[PDB]
């Protein structure tokens, strides 16, 4: 029993975290085989941050300008190249702790674990969701550039996020491991801001199913809804429209609990329209939207508490 | 910026998790040096769970009755002894991944990371608080016996919790690493239940300070309170009484924000008496009580957003 925001065990990633230094700039890098990945912002001159030309900045560097520290060992850089907003640094030694890994581009609404890191030293691990506006609600201080987000399945690490910057609202933006930003952000100082965000409807529905699996049904009702009738209410409360694809994804949870998806949609519609009435669901008074249907099946029992 | 429930990186603990099997019972164990720690419930006969005599159950076992699996390697048990509600199994090989470690008995209100594990395989990591009633609000399924709770400081792992059982309300009970239960619970089938719980006042205060550090002050007011006047209101809302020791602990956070502790106590008193008014604090509508003053200093910037 119970339901917690749960991260993947971080050991396989901790063994890949290194420190990368260019002159007076230090941040974190990811050491896989004989390559070290890090934000290209490491090469950025202090008193120019508005208009950096990274191609012109990087042509001026040699291999030995990069200091890469793995623990108390220095790694020798024997090659470098730019890939979108990251640098790939080839080093003289293959990381002996490299796990089986893959690079993946996560989709909005999906969740992943973040290993917050400073000066190449992991500091904490937490779970978060890629918001529809392509930011994450992380917890990061100065020095966290290059911290990594990931998921794990069967001893394989799927890296999906490298951290770059904090936006003015206090949320966070970064790239995949090919160096392509999530969302419309760029790695320079501009007036860029997070766009308007939405609530992840599919995840709220999954979390209501988790609540039933664990034994709570107080929020159900005797009604059903059409998909389009639900989406009219979703629009008014800044929820994402529900699609048939999302209904299909909820199939297994629907089967496990015996609650048809559109019946749960009617329950959510009443919750949006009437509020919580001073009640909680899995310990929360807010409708939680950072658990995916996958996360619920992973964490919840396969047997409903009927 | 940001504030998340953040666990310690789990790699140093993952390297210690093994599987322990007695006949048809399997659970998790902790392998440090040449010793494997696990719940003594592993030796329990299926159709007797009410009145087990563990001394009589254990005298009937040999060293070779214990199967201990570390990955795909079998460890040879060459000795066993009971310590309170745990077994200490000496094995033929020292764990090469043993970290610098210590055993600590955590106090009520303190926080720690849980590495949830099944069949000796770590599955997830999350943060939780030792409740005043000596339970934790974990997330555990069958097979989680022997999962470990811990804190890390400067590469040293402080183990404080080994998981045993789920109580009827869905919360969780277990022992320290000397095998002594937290709270008045015993490792057999009884009508035992979690006692009445309370809200951890010191932690709520710390979390309000975290909210100010990150830039939010909406809940402050122009009033102050006496310690005893606050405790009269705390009693009525099922908060723990605040002590001078707790006021002293809040010193550094008070200094960083310029808000005297008893002034924050007045702010909390108004929040309890008037409610939230449909507002949030660090993203929450409930007053959060599972962050210690230490946790706040660890995660929050040292510079207040004034
Ligand atoms: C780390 O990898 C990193 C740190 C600062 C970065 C960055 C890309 C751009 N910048 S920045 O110009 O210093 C910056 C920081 C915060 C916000 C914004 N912004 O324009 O909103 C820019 C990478
Ligand atoms: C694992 O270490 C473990 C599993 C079950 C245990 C246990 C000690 C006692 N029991 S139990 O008798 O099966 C049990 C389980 C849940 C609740 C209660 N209870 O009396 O409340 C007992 C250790």
């Amino acid at each position: 029993s119970g339901f917690r925001k749960m991260a993947f065990p971080s050991g396989k990633v901790e063994g890949c975290m290194v420190q990368v230094t260019c002159g007076t700039t230090t941040l974190n890098g990811l050491w896989l085989d004989d390559t070290v990945y890090c934000p290209r912002h490491v090469i950025c001159t202090a008193e120019d941050m508005l208009n950096p030309n990274y191609e012109d900045l990087l042509i001026r560097k040699s291999n030995h300008s990069f200091l890469v520290q793995a623990g108390n060992v220095q790694l020798r850089v024997i090659g470098h190249s730019m890939q979108n907003c990251l640098l790939r640094l080839k080093v003289d030694t293959s990381n002996p702790k490299t796990p089986k890994y893959k690079f993946v581009r996560i989709q909005p609404g999906q969740t992943f674990s973040v290993l917050a890191c400073y000066n190449g030293s992991p500091s904490g691990v937490y779970q978060c969701a890629m918001r529809p506006n392509h930011t994450i609600k992380g917890s990061f201080l100065n020095g966290s550039c290059g911290s990594v987000g990931f998921n794990i399945d069967y001893d394989c690490v799927s890296f999906c996020y490298m951290h770059h910057m904090e936006l003015p609202t206090g949320v966070h933006a970064g790239t995949d491991l090919e160096g392509k930003f999530y969302g419309p952000f760029v790695d320079r100082q501009t007036a860029q801001a997070a766009g308007t965000d939405t609530t992840i409807t599919l995840n709220v529905l999954a979390w209501l199913y988790a609540a039933v699996i664990n034994g709570d049904r107080w929020f159900l009702n005797r009604f059903t809804t059409t998909l389009n009738d639900f989406n009219l209410v979703a629009m008014k409360y800044n929820y994402e429209p529900l699609t048939q694809d999302h209904v299909d994804i909820l199939g297994p949870l629907s089967a496990q609990t015996g609650i048809a998806v559109l019946d749960m949609c009617a329950a959510l519609k009443e919750l949006l329209q009437n509020g919580m009435n001073g009640r909680t669901i899995l310990g929360s008074t807010i409708l939680e939207d950072e658990f995916t249907p996958f996360d619920v099946v992973r964490q919840c029992s396969g047997v409903t508490f009927q």
